[PDB]
């Protein structure tokens, strides 16, 4: 059984960039988990790639069956990673790579479907930088932007109560990827 790899942290820490480099460099070793969402598919978005776009009724049916490893709600839409994503990774005999926020990780750490996963926490250089990147990529009003700021404060607070196999302050992408890559080479690739 190949232990799944979870790259986690709050939005804005650079998870996406790090994962893309990883997948680009070791394309034959990973199966990138795809999540479900009730949000409407945007123009450039691809079904089965960006997400599995479904509606509220189906999402509710899935929860009813407890088919999720983790579920979340953001900007008035539901998101969740199905246990089946892990099965597909197994089917192809590859490392299942999960991109998650802290709310997701705590659900994975309790999940009975998966076990022995490797958790890599990608931290921001600071809270100020994390919050600033939030405002930068957002054009919201006071009350709403404050809610997202509080959500990020909760993420960091929750992260402090969990244990990760490795934690990296992503100050410099190059250095972060290098530490990440070496860790993964020793954990999965070498020999």
């Amino acid at each position: 059984n190949i232990y799944p790899l979870v790259i986690c942290g709050p939005s804005g820490v650079g998870k996406g960039t790090l994962i893309k480099k990883l997948l680009n460099e070791f394309p034959n070793y990973f199966y990138f988990s795809v999540s479900c969402t009730t949000r409407k598919k945007r123009e450039k978005e691809k079904e089965g790639v960006d997400y599995y776009f479904i509606d509220k009724t189906i999402f509710e049916d899935k929860l009813k069956n407890e088919d999720f490893l983790e579920y979340d709600n953001y900007a008035n839409n539901f998101y969740g990673t199905l246990k089946s994503e892990y099965d597909k990774a197994k089917e192809q005999n590859k490392i299942c790579l999960f991109e998650m926020n802290i709310n997701g990780v705590k659900q994975l750490k309790k999940s009975t479907h998966i076990k022995n996963a490797l958790y890599i926490f990608i931290k921001p250089p600071s809270t100020d930088v994390l919050l600033s990147r939030l405002l930068t990529r957002n054009t919201e009003n006071q009350e709403q932007i404050q809610k997202r700021m509080e959500q990020l404060n909760i993420e960091l607070h929750e992260a402090n109560l969990l244990n990760f196999n490795l934690s990296i302050i992503n100050d410099d992408l190059t250095l972060t990827y290098q530490q990440l890559k070496n860790y993964l080479l020793n954990s999965y690739i070498h020999l």
